[PDB]
């Protein structure tokens, strides 16, 4: 992996575009106003591509060689570049602070600052605005997902009681569905922030590697059925695969498709009269998760557990509202995200459904259909020092005043009411809102400070 | 990287899940019923994450710890993995044919399909499902980026005549915006098979390093400013940068970012006064290339247009649409997908304006921003061999049956009629419409057949 060819390329060329006499180019990042985000990530491309020595003779010829093909000219730094490589063993001279990982802060805070350590490499700091601004994406799924608990969250406690099993409502299936594989990992990894059920394994190793558990292991997961493993028995021998699931795996907790064929007849029929006895006689330690996956999160919930509640024994929860006999419960696996979730939860209350007898899990929408557009993640420059004197820049389109950027030194405050404030040209140094809570977690190429991913769940915790 | 740990968790339990006496588990991949997709990346899979020998005694005992402390069990198939460790040098046992990289086949079509070579890894085929899945990206960035092309072709066309530029009016600025680094990679490069303008240099390596071009420039870029290296000399420099960066790229095409502060000033005074001798006196090899980024995307390009014609020498084009001088071009860069791609063209034409003055910009949309969802990729299986007797598979839920899937053995065919028909149940066998356009791809852990970057992009071709 090469970091000299791992920018916007027209970067390649903002060395010589920066005004003459610049010592220093300070930047941020921030969510410009979903009020507050999961600030987690940053650590994983810090230590997988920024930390240690970066520049080598080869990397810094293999850079020029491209960049002479792709640029069909040598605009390509490799004087700056080679600089760093003697200088500093390849390490790159440049400082990064920001508020601990898992840190929940609202819209228009400052979440993490980058400039360079030295003079010379005025040119670093955006360089690496790209490799470091893919953090909106573990930061975005890792807010979007906690943003889809607090609804679970909201839903299960007037609905039950209380939060039991809370963080395995929301199941991470979206694996064959993320772009590439190292996405799925990041992907993975901020969801596990806010629930433990993952079918992404990737996330996981991601996980004890860059941020480490101690707890036994990140995420888990339970055996489960697939449209292969029932359509392969044939249309007829549909009864015949369920009960070969529900029995290769009576031992622990095992989830079915039940949609290959009508999912209404697989419940009322093959689980509801055929297979009773392989339900009911079931452990609650592990129920048979039915679960369909055919058209229409709400309706279809609210019919099985129709269908359900009337071939076996359903119950009054203290709340009022109906719920399964421990040894079956129900997962939906298509059509559910953050929009469709709070319809299907709200849509089983107004039905007195309780938030007990199902757990969701979407693929797609929780690690894929996010963009930096969702939370306005942003990296822009806010300080630079030329000619010995610093100025505090920003861009303030006219078309746009919601694309203000912040302007100057910048320091996270919390305010005397609790929240954040995020502090500019430079008044963060008038002793006003404590101390700074941003940290140098980054500086010549060394990871100053790193929280475990035990630490961001604390951090990112509910309530 | 350990194969064994790129699957779905559930798929970990499958083996087990297959009726008794089940020897052969074979799936297809189509893209169920965007009429028509560019079948591009299965090739990088392959080569990257299947290729050559993908099991080791290592990653079998990692993937059991792993995988025993997931489930909080052992279901993890160890014996099967190690079988195929020792019998095949942990080559995989499976077969994959597919139609050729760049392909632009319509929908509802078996694009590849994949099968276990060896009766004893019957599970293996679906295990990759995941794996293999994750094309639905390289094919949905190549196919949405093809599908804009059109629309900027079919413009230009009727707009200057032909078709020049073409290949440079959707410039990739994603880099910033995609979920990871690996997926800026195959992003990058499936938008590089329709057009040749990208900043995210990692497409480029890709392709040189799993497809190979012997083309020059397989991705085109040209020096750019960005707000950093403009505002960072203080907004009352504007001028002061502008005119910087014409002048250390005096000599070749340099665009220029204008909506640091007033992008209508930036133009109608900053470039239309105080620097038009600085751009009046440029190649048209090189000319200035303004470039808004705030604002109403239509609205913007139509009043910068508008301002632009108002400070230089506008002609008028055969087909009758107006066209600024040579040196004097304007590059679209937010906001831009494929809806609004074509409504501002669409709108620069009632407008009486060349699709020559600009070229656009999409980052987010074009190579984020997509789902499997999208061109309903889907990988489902089709056909088993169980008690040595061939069932042709297939689900057809209800309340979604448009969620069917073909049952049987399939083959790809041209139709008398010069298209495509994927053909079922074996019957492509009765050899009735030519031999099956599916080439096999993959056999035993081994590449039988890619396709260079050139190839696959004379497939993807228009018209
Ligand atoms: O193996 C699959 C993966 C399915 C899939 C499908 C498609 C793509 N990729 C993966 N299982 C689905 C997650 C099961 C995890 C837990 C088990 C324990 N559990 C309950 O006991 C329960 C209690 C109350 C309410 C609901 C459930 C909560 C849910
Ligand atoms: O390099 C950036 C990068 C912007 C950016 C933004 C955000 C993030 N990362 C990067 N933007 C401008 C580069 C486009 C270069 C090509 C040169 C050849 N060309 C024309 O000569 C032309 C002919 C006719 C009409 C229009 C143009 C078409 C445009």
């Amino acid at each position: 992996f090469n970091i000299l060819l791992a920018t916007d390329s027209y970067k390649v060329t903002h060395y010589k575009q920066y005004p003459p006499n610049t010592s220093k180019v300070y930047s941020y990042f921030e969510c410009r106003e979903y009020e507050e985000t999961v600030f987690y990530g940053l650590q994983y491309i810090l230590n997988k591509y920024l930390k240690g020595k970066v520049v080598t003779k080869e990397k810094i010829q293999e850079a020029k060689e491209v960049y002479r093909e792709h640029f069909q000219d040598d605009v390509f730094n490799e004087r700056g570049w080679n600089y760093i490589l003697e200088k500093y063993d390849g390490h790159l001279p440049i400082e990064v602070k920001a508020v601990p990982e898992g840190s929940v802060i609202p819209r228009g805070n400052v979440l993490f600052t980058v400039e360079n350590t030295d003079p010379e490499c005025y040119w670093l700091t955006n360089w690496i605005e790209t490799i470091l601004v893919q953090s909106w994406y573990p930061i975005t799924v890792a807010t979007n997902s906690r943003e889809q608990k607090k609804i679970l969250a909201k839903y299960l406690l007037e609905t039950s009681g209380n939060l039991d099993g809370l963080e395995y409502k929301l199941h991470d299936f979206g694996y064959r569905g993320v772009s590439s594989q190292e996405t799925a990992g990041i992907g993975a990894s901020a969801h596990l922030v806010n629930f433990k059920g993952t079918d992404t394994v990737a996330g996981i190793a991601l996980i004890k590697k860059y941020y480490g558990t101690k707890d036994p292991v990140p995420g888990y997961s339970v055996p489960a059925a697939e449209h292969s493993t029932i359509t392969a028995w044939g249309k007829d021998h549909e009864k015949d695969a369920f009960e070969h699931i529900v029995t290769q795996f009576s031992s622990v907790p095992v989830s079915v498709v039940s949609d290959s064929y009508d999912i209404y007849n697989a419940c009322e029929k093959i689980w509801g009269e055929d297979l009773r006895h392989l339900i009911v006689s079931r452990s609650t330690e592990a129920p048979l998760i039915i679960r369909p996956d055919s058209g229409n999160p709400l309706d279809t919930v609210l019919k099985v557990l129709d269908i359900l509640g009337k071939k076996f024994p359903v119950s009054e929860n203290s709340k009022g509202y109906k719920l399964l006999p421990p040894y079956l419960r129900v997962i939906q696996g298509d059509g559910v995200d953050i929009n469709t979730l709070q319809e299907i939860v709200e849509g089983m209350k107004q039905k007195k459904w309780s938030i007990e007898n199902v757990s969701f899990g979407s693929g797609g929408a929780l690690l894929q259909k996010l963009t930096r557009d969702l939370l306005n993640c942003s990296f822009k420059c806010s300080y630079v020092v030329t000619n010995g004197l610093g100025v505090n820049v920003f861009k303030d389109p006219v078309a746009d005043p919601n694309k203000r950027s912040k302007k100057g030194r910048l320091s996270l405050h919390r305010t005397p009411a609790g929240t954040f404030v995020t502090l500019e040209e430079g008044k963060g140094d008038l002793e006003e809102y404590g101390h700074d809570l941003l940290h140098t977690v980054f500086k010549n190429g060394k990871v100053t400070k790193s929280y475990s991913f035990d630490e961001v769940r604390k951090n990112a915790q509910l309530n």
